[PDB]
């Protein structure tokens, strides 16, 4: 079969390409018990053994292989346009239950609020277990990955698509139940597949969603001052218990991918001038800072040490990557060097780099950092230390160093989801590990690496192969691959909160969390 | 080793690449007996019959492999600094003689003028088949693609980079022979062999450049008008036998990818218009234009386009492309009609497409002819017919329509040379399959298809792979590939145009042509 054989092609290239560029290989062995061979292997055989297996039904297989990797960097995209949705938002609670905290349509069939229980007659739980990993941990970011997709099934992301109609069995806020048939919103495939055609061709002849600006917390109270521009950002105030009131400020970053932002001007001030802004404000008419940071997809790292720079009058210690090499790397490295050759003082450092990397103050000591970087690259190369080099900073940079004039420096209240990733895990991480912020809410997810993507031509139409080039270490040790960081205040959200999306349980506690920080300082 | 199962895995994946998005491929069986299983075998072979294959040795096999589709738009560069380099440059004459052509070094021995008989003793000819592909067809355009070469050897091509003092045996014009010794410019790899770190790793644990916006020819005569922006243009007075003059017009088109013009700037106007703006001026000054398309890499198809609309007041046929297809191109097509669905009128489609797509003007008819384009592609697929498609033109583009306000209509003489790539080989066959131009000089390279780059990583230092995916076809059925267009006049440069620069020659010749096409009298022959 041809599609079967260009499959098992396309199959032996991802296999080479775990083994020559992806960093967590070592970590997936031992965290997971995954072994690459094993996989391969498994993996060839659901395609030999089907019969005139479909185009959709091979990149299933190579999906899945992908996903084995219970990587959340890791995946793999198609050219294919199949999908199937329901205009519904539900969310898990803290005490495991399922409700509807979004819908996007007329009917009034289903209302906020409402929980659900069952699809097709079948529990909520079970439907989401054929929506999990090959290796699921059970971790909640897992659980909440699969509850993105219970509603929203992407062949470009190798999902079997359903459609047609659908029961869901649902609890009204009274207590009754009630059985809601939906039909699936289908978009069929556009992009033909190749087994249909295989036989006729002939040889050729001559805000709950993640991202979200505005997040999904309302504010904590009266509102005295709001900034409405790029970034959702406001204050407030807080009573602690002696009757004082406390302006507090509240912030959110929605992702540290800043081209990304929503309604952001290409042609106008970057994202972390309106930062500098905020900050400035909060400054000098606020008594802390609470930094919603939850559901942030990552993004860029040097955008992500602007920020931190502007929330801090002290240096913050980083952590740093374990990087698997190929020349393309020492490249970099070569250039990075000889980019930065004449560069002694803080003037050349500017012009060399442009005094600001993405919102990054350029200093005579980024120019080291840099050059630092690169040297150490280069001789992890010649020492041959490339499956998974000694840790080496991102970019040379051993620590964050304050902006030079904004500088948040009162107390900070981080927020963390299971949902934040990458950038998002390592922000709550270097404010935790410098003791510079409290981090409140569950477990980020634990995306440890920096993400690179393949592309190349094939005939499984295969788009793109995400993957993870590197493994961060935390100071003390330990990998945030998978177990990402741990809040100083384990709350997660309630069914009250949840329920009418009013949070009040979690805000409350939170408002209490920076009374203590404000009063108790630190 | 380490290096060599490396070099064995990314040469199958390379394989595979030719099989799936490599439209030449039918071509290159006929056209050179090439055989890809063959090819791959024997490139296996040397890399399994190598003791301790270094990275640059795999390098070059899998460069050669490449270098064996004799594709000029086919190649593997590598993640490699290494090279020598000789501030010379030659030029070949008709005669078959090997002259310099220009010196870029402090003042020494050898002279313009001079002839190079031979490198370290062996004649230039030896040295230069040296520097052949594996397919090597004798033509004009491979033997120049060589010469690039001679003086310029870089690991990042797949080189083998030579070092230290080597002597040029060179002829003075009044016949004396002399021995210049010289030494390359060498620069060493800072990329470390993966073959020497093998060893050691452990498992882990927790002028006359191609694109030269000026070119080499000499002004044709006294200068009435001169352009200042990015264009080499002007006008200049040809007079004929009888000592009658004429205005005529002088432009040359260096490049088609018009971002990398020498001085271009991003932030001030496109360079079409200027390109307009100097039309323009040649419509209401001039008699005939002469085009000076030597040496050009080719480039941007819609800025090709763009430029062929504003040189008739015609529509001019286009040549269409036999295309490899994979389901990428696929979403391709499906997005072009989802982009154009409701475009029913001109204001429709300028603010779909915008007013123009790199110089050429947006219409309804533009949006008509990219919807056709989509729906040739997933009529081809849905039909199997994807390994070499049926002919389909690019953009669904069936010709190009002249531009609405700037049209040169008068007489038009394209120069051409072997050193002309894809846009470079389509502007003239353009003009000269629908009877708009003559053309002059000798036939194009031929890198009949459109480009496209692949990258992935791996242990062997590849940095990019280029690749063919699609075959050009003429409107009465000759591909480009390889042949290249010929001109209507074949004109080469003589040993006295080259010898010191001046092509007077060449360029009197040229201009006994322009002044016959302007002349209108009968058919234009050389002498």
């Amino acid at each position: 079969s041809l599609v079967c054989k260009n499959a098992l092609q396309d199959l032996s290239f991802l296999e080479h390409l775990l083994q020559v560029k992806y960093a967590p290989k070592t970590w997936k062995e031992q965290y997971l018990g995954w072994d690459l061979v094993q996989s391969s292997v498994s993996a060839q055989q659901k395609l030999r053994t089907q019969e005139n297996p479909s185009t959709s039904f091979c990149q299933q297989v190579l999906a899945d292989f992908i996903g084995g990797l219970n990587d959340f960097h890791a995946g793999v995209t198609f050219f294919a346009i199949e999908s199937a949705y329901l205009p519904y938002t539900v969310q898990k609670s803290s005490d495991g239950r399922f409700y509807f905290v979004d819908i996007m349509t007329f009917s009034s069939e289903i209302r906020v609020g409402d929980e659900l229980l069952e699809v097709d007659g079948a529990p909520v739980q079970d439907v989401l277990a054929t929506l999990y990993g090959s290796n699921h941990k059970g971790t909640a970011a897992e659980e909440s990955a699969a509850l993105r997709t219970l509603f929203s099934r992407m062949a470009s992301l190798g999902h079997k698509v359903p459609s047609g109609r659908t029961t869901l069995k649902i609890r009204r806020p009274f207590g009754t139940t009630r059985e809601v048939r939906v039909k699936w919103r289908y978009v069929p495939e556009g992009v033909g597949d190749l087994a249909t055609i295989a036989p006729s061709i002939r040889a050729p002849q001559l805000g709950y969603n993640i991202g979200s600006t505005d997040g999904f917390l309302p504010v904590i109270g009266p509102v005295i001052w709001e900034s409405e521009g790029l970034f959702r950002a406001y204050i407030s105030s807080v009573t602690d218990g002696d009757g004082k009131s406390h302006k507090v400020g509240f912030l959110r970053i929605p992702t540290y991918s800043w081209q990304d932002m929503e309604d952001f001007d290409p042609s106008g001030p970057p994202p972390w001038e309106e930062f500098a802004k905020i900050i400035q404000v909060f400054s000098s008419n606020t008594e802390a800072l609470i930094i919603d940071q939850t559901n942030n997809p990552g993004g860029s790292v040097l955008y992500l040490y602007a920020l931190l720079s502007m929330l801090t009058d002290r240096p913050l210690e980083l952590p740093k990557h374990r990087m698997i090499l190929t020349q393309d790397e020492v490249v970099d490295a070569l250039d990075w060097l000889t980019l930065l050759e004449n560069v002694d003082t803080n003037v050349e450092s500017r012009l060399a780099l442009g005094d600001n990397m993405e919102g990054y103050t350029v200093d005579l000591q980024v120019a080291e950092y840099l050059k630092s970087f690169g040297r150490q690259v280069l001789n992890c190369w010649s020492k041959g230390d490339i499956e998974l080099s000694t840790p080496i900073p991102l970019f040379g940079f051993e620590k964050i160093h304050p902006h030079p004039r904004v500088q948040y420096s009162k107390p900070i209240c981080v927020l963390i989801n299971e949902q934040d990733f990458s950038c998002a895990d390592f922000f709550p991480v270097v404010l935790k590990d410098n003791d510079r912020a409290l981090i409140v809410g569950t477990r980020t997810a634990g995306a440890g690496g920096f993400v690179f993507n393949v592309q190349f031509p094939n005939r499984t139409g295969i788009k793109t192969c995400s993957l993870t080039g590197s493994l961060a270490v935390r100071e003390h040790g330990a990998f945030i691959e998978n177990i990402g960081v741990e809040p100083h205040i384990d709350l997660p959200f309630t069914a009250n909160d949840i329920r009418y999306k009013g949070y009040s349980e979690y805000l409350d506690k939170v408002k209490k969390l920076v009374c203590q920080l404000i009063n108790n300082d630190g």
